[PDB]
């Protein structure tokens, strides 16, 4: 025997006891079981289970056998989960072959002692193969191979190993690249600014008595061609400093104007800029309730008490027509592949790798503190390895499924991320309906099964929500949060004397404290291959036309049609009230309509919109990230190209993503094309949004055009 | 004596679950969660036990229960959900005994006539001011409840006021050129009226109909040429529009393309027939209901709430959380939110006097005589409250909703009570916000929303409307279409067809010999927000990239152009959803300095294509009598008679008498009691995907407080 709450709390299960019906209810992710004291069965998702011991209650306390999770949790009556007996390719590396692959490369004469590990991830099979195990079940017979990048100090060096044969496939320096930021690179940046005297100096002028207190946070310099005066060869980062006052929130106590240099391999600060002396706002500040007492609430429960309508086979899901594969990258996060809608038997192809591409957030003051502030989150910082564990219940609804997942760290080592991804279905209103007069209604509720993954870096917290709907629609929406960077300012209030040149770029959201202007700018890497790899771009501009047909019209609603030929034409603004599809012009719905996918980068948002960067034109920051002032790209599938502001954008002297991958301008008729979706807000910050900033969302949508030939969701013919 | 317990509660409307293993019934109806053992001589209501004489019994597995449970439990008091009013809100609607009244006192007047009918009776609306008192400070109205009552004399519209606390006629005014709505039996006279055409049956067997009974018409409003449609213009007209029934339940399905008949309600009798060519009938069996459909296999998924509610419904009062506001019900224009205000730390704060549905318009771009005139005015044409369509349980509304029926009087003035007319749910809506700082405990916090959600079908289309209010003080506005299209008969079965390319120039070949007309749905909000006051100002912030001049190596910089619009002709513009629109009041400030606002979003986006402005040349007349589709912004000084975009008598309607007259004279805005109105859209490109019934499409607007708070709002009350 051993106590029941005590144990199913530490497996990570909701306890219920309801005293009316002297009735258990447990529940954890996809298992909902109902059990009662001293019964000789139990039910799980529906489903009767013989138990060796029932439950006994000794002195109003329940206690279980010490095998009772096993037999009732892992009985097979929850069928949430099945065995993956041939794993699908993309899978991503193991433990196993994260530990084996840096043995190859350690193994390696040239393999250099102090050496980090910046990406270890799948080399990923080629593509026909892959639709080939997941539509023909065919074997891909090439062996595993890992892309192994590392930091030598600040070179890097691409790496590529065979795990089926356990040897090095090739051992590449690359020139003039710079790391992304790695965790120790954090701990340096505070450990070597609290040993530099000339900055434990600048700090006490400041008005800062103790600078044991003065919290550093490290970001990336960018590139001005010198303008900044920091050297393009040189491993850099740049310090920005708070003052940690007990309130837990650091970030409401800006140091202005004192920004340090730091060269991580010589170990110290190369270079302070000092600017106009401005009291560290004091007061706190705290966002975590301390200081706080939250109303009581009604209990609300979302409940499945037979299990769930999807299936989690190894990383590949399974839910009423939709058929995905779900792996988690240390950069971008989750990666969604080989998705098909099984159109009434048939298996079509809708996507081939979906994920996050890439991301910015890009600040708009001239000052010394922030004139070179531009968060590239996954690309510098890795989102994937930042992912946030989800908070059961909160972060995703209480019906959620909550999913393991694994990368390596920065020193080679397996790292297990716990409720890495939320799985969940919702109801999202009526599917559709009609009510016609004088007769019975007809209504069908909506389902969406949403993915969701949330990552944080530095202050912001970022949600995605990967949502298929149904119907065959797929939604990706971007949730931020999390705490606002601000800018230490004199004014307390709009009637100060400061209060107008201290908000040139932000708005007063407390006391002393400014929230600086920024934008937050998504893009989405979307490989379609809408029911099948070859596709072409088309446009449909609805147009008023003149009236040619008689009658008291004057004009008419009509359409202008035409294809995009090439990729430079394909990288343009979007328009909301206009049509993109990516079509097969080898395939048809039963109306002689070419299959398409509408594509819609801006379908709403809760702050102001981007219409593109809001950067001259001539601005360092516009010149090298491209992506940024276009919300629709199309390129030709090229397995390396997979980035949106390029592999290595740090301190980059040009554009290596989307900018030179459509460069070449090639063609985009019948052929396969990969989407890229930039979505953005600009924010202008306000008093609701501090000390902690609710949840603002952006949406987008890709919606089946004539892939179907009707309504998707009324179901199969009798 | 006893009735079978299953039956019974199905009647009721109430869900039933039994589980076999805990031997326990779970019974939910709105707010009441209930939880009953056979044999047991107690049941839990909400949590609280409640005591039977006569406990639930098994007979032969068969439930049993007396005649009164139904009574001893729903209604017991543990449900908590509804309470009673002690002092009436001066802004309920009109009861069924005051509808009833306001109609004796009419037609005891020397000019009633039988034949009279009643497009719209309504409360007249107390003043604001005293409306406000009564909420903020619970001063009584002491001004006497009076009821509008519109009636239609023939085809003549009269506007007649009555004083019900001293039941007399106080005006009785005829309305020269004023057109009346199409009422319900005007459905019935049309069909009538074809049925017995001898004309219209010939026209009808030329195109291939072989049984005129079975041609269902449906009727449409005809707008105004300016006589180019040979319609002469004070007739009361009704443009016919037909379709043969084949059994599959959806007449939509299988147009009469090019016939159209001109019907005169008061002559009762064809006046015009428009005949183009013949297009043969499409006959295939489309039909949406699902009975030549296989039903799969769905897990359950309940969302519960089993110790009730977290809001409370008092009279049409509902308060939750910070939130207050007065819920109710037009026959035109469908539900009305009021006296919204926000508590902020025990001090309520307005929000909102007066939000609701302003009008909705649903143009189509064919030029063809089935299709030229076509535009819906649905709210103002069809009266969209009437229409209301009851919230079909767990479907339409989640499965922890709580529906409220609503009364209203009909055409002929008797009361009429629309079960489940609209639905009010909290829902989970993800992390209010989030922070995870590296290394340290996870902080998050729930998404809570109270919707209030009300859907309206006018013969094809099912419109949902969701008011969303956020506990953060925001508040958001969606609505939702779906229902079956209206198709163009046509002769090309697919695109490779030789009159694939003309018969497709105004719509998408949605199926063989149907097409789905391009057109525009235009929503427009009227909303009289009263930011923590009356007297607001409408404030613009353009954020724009302007040259760094304080050196450093940045060429630019963001900055923000403020500057406030002044007058109405300024105000009614186009929305860029890059820039921020504040109603701000200029005599209030937060903590910061900063003037309390709440920021202005009429487009936060949609999933059909979003609609720029009427595709409509600006030389059309629908163009011309309805300003109101083109600009997404307006904002007028408040005036207690003006309250739709379309203007209050838009059949057959001349020149603009809504927002275009409304902001005409062109008044100052500047520190004034303000009404805000909001357009949004969507252009609808048809595709097979919506066919034989269409997905519902969304469309968001949302009302964001803007430095009318000092910090984040809902991080909870302050422990020092
Ligand atoms: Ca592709
Ligand atoms: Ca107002
Ligand atoms: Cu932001
Ligand atoms: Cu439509
Ligand atoms: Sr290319
Ligand atoms: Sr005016």
């Amino acid at each position: 025997m051993v106590p029941m709450d005590k144990t199913l709390k530490e497996f990570g299960a909701d306890v219920q006891w309801d005293d009316y019906a002297q009735l258990f209810t447990l529940i954890k992710d996809g298992a909902y079981v109902k059990v009662k004291p001293g019964a000789q069965t139990a039910i799980v998702n529906g489903q009767p289970l013989a138990l060796q011991v029932p439950v006994v209650m000794k002195d109003n306390k329940a206690w279980v056998s010490d095998t009772f999770i096993n037999d009732v949790f892992q009985s097979g009556l929850d069928q949430t989960f099945q065995v993956e007996k041939r794993p699908h390719p993309l899978n991503a590396l193991t433990a196993d072959e994260i530990k084996q692959a840096v043995e190859i490369v350690k193994a390696s004469a040239d393999f250099k002692p102090n050496t980090r590990f910046t990406e270890i991830s799948l080399l990923p099979p080629d593509k026909e193969a892959v639709w080939a195990f997941a539509l023909e079940n065919k074997p891909v017979d090439q062996p595993r191979k890992a892309d192994v990048i590392m930091l030598d100090g600040k070179h890097i060096i691409e790496a590529v190993v065979d795990l089926q044969n356990n040897k090095l496939l090739s051992w590449q320096p690359i020139k003039d690249a710079h790391g992304m930021v790695l965790l120790d690179d954090f701990a340096s940046v505070q450990n070597i600014i609290n040993n530099s005297e000339e900055f434990a100096a600048a700090v006490k002028k400041r008005g800062i008595t103790d600078a044991k207190k003065v919290i550093t946070t490290p970001l990336t310099v960018g590139y001005f061609d010198g303008k900044d005066g920091l050297k393009q060869d040189a491993r850099l980062l740049k310090v920005i400093s708070y003052l940690d006052v007990g309130d837990g929130n650091y970030w409401a106590h800006p140091i202005e104007n004192l920004v340090a240099v730091v060269d991580l391999e010589q170990k110290k600060i190369v270079k302070i800029e000092e600017g106009p002396v401005v009291p560290v706002p004091m007061t706190a500040r705290p966002f975590d309730g301390r200081d706080r007492v939250a109303p009581a609430v009604k209990p609300m429960q979302i409940i499945e008490p037979e299990g769930k309508n999807y299936t989690i086979t190894g990383d590949m899901i399974h839910w009423r027509n939709w058929d995905f594969h779900l792996s988690m990258n240390s950069r971008v996060g989750p990666m969604i592949s080989t998705v098909t809608y099984n159109d009434n038997g048939t298996k079509r192809k809708v996507m081939y790798e979906g994920s996050l591409g890439g991301m910015i957030v890009p600040y708009g003051d001239p000052d010394i503190g922030w004139y070179f502030k531009a968060y590239l989150d996954s690309g510098d910082y890795g989102m994937g390895t930042l992912t946030s564990p989800i908070a059961r219940g909160k972060d995703a609804p209480s019906n959620a499924v909550l999913l393991n997942e694994t990368i390596a760290d920065y020193t080679g080592v397996p790292m297990e991320i716990p409720r890495a991804i939320a799985v969940f279905e919702r109801y999202a209103g009526p599917e559709y309906k009609h009510q016609e007069m004088g007769q019975p209604n007809v209504s069908t509720e909506r389902r969406e099964l949403v993915v969701r993954w949330i990552s944080t870096v530095g202050n912001y917290d970022y949600i995605f929500d990967w949502i298929f709907h149904e119907n065959g629609t797929i939604g990706i929406d971007a949730g931020a949060t999390g705490i606002e960077a601000v800018k230490g300012v004199k004014a307390k209030t709009m009637h100060d004397e400061t209060a107008k040149d201290d908000t040139r770029y932000g708005t007063l959201i407390d006391h002393n404290i400014v929230g600086t202007t920024h934008q937050h700018i998504y893009n989405f890497r979307l490989d379609l291959d809408v029911d099948g790899e070859n596709n072409s771009l088309v446009a449909m501009d609805p147009v008023v036309k003149p009236n040619t047909a008689g009658g008291p019209r004057t004009s008419t609603m009509q359409v202008n049609q035409y294809n995009i030929g090439n990729e430079q034409d394909a990288a343009q603004k979007f328009d909301p009230g206009t049509i993109r599809l990516l079509s097969n012009p080898n395939k048809e719905n039963r109306m002689g309509n070419p299959v398409s996918y509408q594509i819609i980068p801006y379908a709403g948002g809760t702050h102001p919109v981007a219409k593109g960067a809001q950067f001259a034109p001539d601005e360092w920051i516009y010149h090298r990230l491209s992506f940024m002032d276009k919300q629709l790209w199309v390129t030709r599938y090229h397995p390396g190209e997979r980035f949106p502001e390029g592999k290595y954008p740090n301190r980059s002297t040009h554009d290596t993503g989307l900018g030179q991958y459509s460069k070449d301008n090639e063609s985009l008729d019948n052929t396969d094309a990969v989407v890229w979706m930039t979505t953005g807000t600009t924010h202008v910050a306000r008093a609701e949004e501090w000390p902690i900033m609710p949840t603002e969302w952006v949406h987008t949508l890709l919606k089946p055009w004539n892939f179907f030939d009707e309504t998707p969701t009324l179901g199969a013919l009798k």
